[PDB]
């Protein structure tokens, strides 16, 4: 018992960056307070790990987290009391038997993952070292590399009212030299598109989503990516940033029929039947894009359990980064099928999809094992938190997608990883490298 | 000592709106105290100005590396050694450094950035919170929980609809304590989000850069109608009232004193009856007064026109006039104001000033006449949550810092809540905006 031993633990209800409630958690050592604060998504994989909400619907319409707060305060905490915060995987554990559910939803992923990362953060301080260095030591990582950032910029799918079937494009600086470069050309390609778009779509088609980006009313995924192309050339930085597409592809999957309809949101009358797309058509409209635009990065291709389709476009057209997100939602025995399938060759990393770190750390480590890619991601509901910025340096992980530079939950993150380079001084950037490996 | 400074700083990040700013760092005994700094303005007649880099080339010509090497280079070696708890001492210290009126030589942006963090470091030396500290060093012996004032619908140069108005804020100014006021607003400002997308599609809820909507409204009756359905639909009625940003500089004719309240409606589609005089401009403001629960309206007129300034404040000494661009956080302003009765409320933007010191003396005379004191954001903020604990701190009873959306909005909101929490039985300010030397 000593200054490595919890003393107090408390949570306590907050916003994120959509105004809806959250929980953040404080859990206290000799080395004193550390405070972690979780995010939720606006659209959630079938299969993530469950946040435990009220569903009191005269409060916050019903997204109250006071359960999930007193579950921390009143049943977590006092089994974490007097406990060492340096044994990271004993202390997940017992929290995944306290709540004894596959999914989390006794006690909340939410509130396990909050103390989880709270834990995390003190254990750091109790070694003296920065949180993204702990990180890679509790990890095995002898090596860290500065991420290539993905920033979203133009929104479809669910998110828009436009024509865009797909859910989000982004901008990912494989070019830069290093990450504060790297922040520049998106934030200076982010300011070149505002001003194209408010030339063609006018002012309050500047206003955000939820991540930072536009939703302009575009016709397609060409005027989307001509739009992209353009902002990237006024800003200079042709051939050195490239462009991610996430299509999120269950929103428009019929499972019935087997179908991709890419015109989900088109009137009737103005709807080309030719949208509506078998896998092998969904297919060549994906290669299509590929030849016409540097789309370097393709996540959730296809539906979440459409793994023939993910294993067809990943042996016939490997060229591509295939990332899974709902296919995988951070969740080793998905990554395990996909990897036996051969279904993708990337992983998002949503911590708060699976519910602790130390789950977290196994599913980094099997996709870094075969050489996947593995992108370290934000929620739509975010906070001030910069945990993600930590993890993706000190895993080795050399890819998030952690929102437009605009909107501080998402700047906060970008703020973050440029202290750690200056901090780092000689470390290096992942630009065109993606794979990863267990070093 | 553990007072004393050991090391400064700064380094350039980014602010909410995408744009560079500065933050500094300052390190005791006590360890390392980080302040980011909202972004400001680098040009204009009254205010304190921030340094920008003005390279074309690089971020628009936006960034600091100049501010941020006139805090390595400049500030921080005249700071090395000085004992934290002095804060006038050393504020004044790099106003002198400066030399200039409006901090224009080294940048108000590099000046705060210290202030602020030495700021943290002496609450840390006292072993007090920041709020706390903030109340000892301004002698304030009694705290209260501010109002909220949440930016909600978006007009005038902010959006390409027909209101003529910069923003419409909501208060709720029937809360009884902070966490209850922040849920009211929270659920009104889902409500609203509801009701906008029905009435003008799912792409009328993306937001402003203070996290607020700019649906196609026709004038400022038709925001006002939005506001009073939500507040209904949440079941806030009598609870929730309205605060109304005019920014009537955008609107103002210089040449013929006129107010142009529909300087965004097409020729061939305007009422003639929207360009006003003073008095016409007046009567439309009574007019929403009489339909609507405003509370209180911020800079109604144009930033030097006092004589309507004052004849609006005598005509309703009684209701919330609200300076901004008319006093931009400056003394000399602010007392040109009391000397010519023009309002009776002022807003707060720390880095309008630039020191923590002046921001002080600024309020001080504020409370002294009783006027309000409204702590501000800027339309770029920044993760640093400075303002929740100055405004508790100095007791000014309101605030406004966002809609309940955007975390940098969110962080300050969140943290007014830990302050709260804290405290335990600290009161909520209500119906009470008016300050007190007390
Ligand atoms: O959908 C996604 O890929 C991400 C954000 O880019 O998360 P979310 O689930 O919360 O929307
Ligand atoms: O326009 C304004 O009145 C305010 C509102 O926050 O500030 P700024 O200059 O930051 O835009
Ligand atoms: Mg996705
Ligand atoms: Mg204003």
């Amino acid at each position: 018992l000593g200054s490595m031993s919890i003393q107090k633990v408390h949570a306590r209800e907050i916003l994120d960056s959509r105004g809806n409630p959250t929980i953040e958690v404080e859990i206290t050592t000799g080395k004193g307070m550390f405070r972690s604060c979780v995010p939720s998504g606006a659209s959630t994989g079938v299969h993530e790990a469950v946040e435990l909400r009220d569903g009191d619907k005269k409060r916050y319409g019903g997204k109250g987290v006071l359960k999930a707060v007193e579950n921390v305060n009143t049943i977590i905490g006092p089994a974490l009391l007097g406990k060492n915060v340096l044994n990271q995987a004993e202390l997940d554990e017992m929290m995944i038997k306290l709540d004894g559910t596959n999914n989390k939803g006794k006690l909340g992923a939410n509130a396990i993952l909050g103390c989880s990362m709270s834990i995390c953060r003190a254990a750091a301080a109790e070694k003296g070292l920065p949180l993204y260095k702990y990180l890679a030591e509790l990890t095995g990582h002898k090596e860290m590399t500065m991420p290539v950032p993905c920033f979203n910029v133009i929104n479809g799918g669910a998110h828009a009212g436009n024509a865009l079937a797909m859910q989000e494009f982004m901008i990912c600086p494989t070019g830069a030299t290093n990450f504060h470069e790297a922040l520049r050309m998106a934030a200076e390609t982010y300011q070149c598109l505002k001003v194209v778009i408010k030339a063609k779509y006018g002012q309050d088609a500047t206003n955000v989503g939820d991540e930072g980006g536009f939703a302009p009313n575009v016709s397609g995924a060409r005027e989307a990516l001509d739009l992209l192309v353009e902002a990237i050339a006024k800003a200079g930085y042709t051939g050195k940033i490239e462009i991610a597409m996430d299509c999120a592809a269950s929103e428009f999957y019929n499972e019935e029929t087997k179908k991709y309809d890419l015109g989900k949101k088109i009137p009737a009358d103005k709807k080309d039947p030719s949208l509506v797309k078998d896998v092998d058509g969904l297919i060549a409209e994906y290669v299509d894009y590929g030849k016409h635009y540097p789309i370097a990065s393709i996540e959730d291709p296809f539906a979440e359990d459409d793994w023939a389709a993910w294993n067809k476009f990943t042996v016939e057209h490997g060229n591509f980064q295939i990332v899974g997100d709902d296919l995988l939602v951070t969740n080793p025995a998905r990554v395990q099928m996909a990897m036996d399938k051969n279904a993708c060759n990337s992983v998002l990393i949503k911590v708060n999809q699976i519910g602790t770190l130390t789950e977290t750390f196994k599913t980094i480590k099997m996709a870094q094992e075969k050489g996947w890619g593995v992108m370290a991601s934000h929620r739509s509901g975010e906070t001030e938190d910069t945990f993600i910025a930590d993890l993706v340096v000190g895993l080795n992980c050399k890819q998030i997608k952690t929102g437009a530079p605009c909107r501080s939950e998402r700047l906060c993150k970008y703020n973050q990883l440029m202290r750690i380079e200056e901090e780092l001084g000689n470390i290096p950037y992942a630009g065109k490298n993606w794979r990863n490996s267990t070093a």
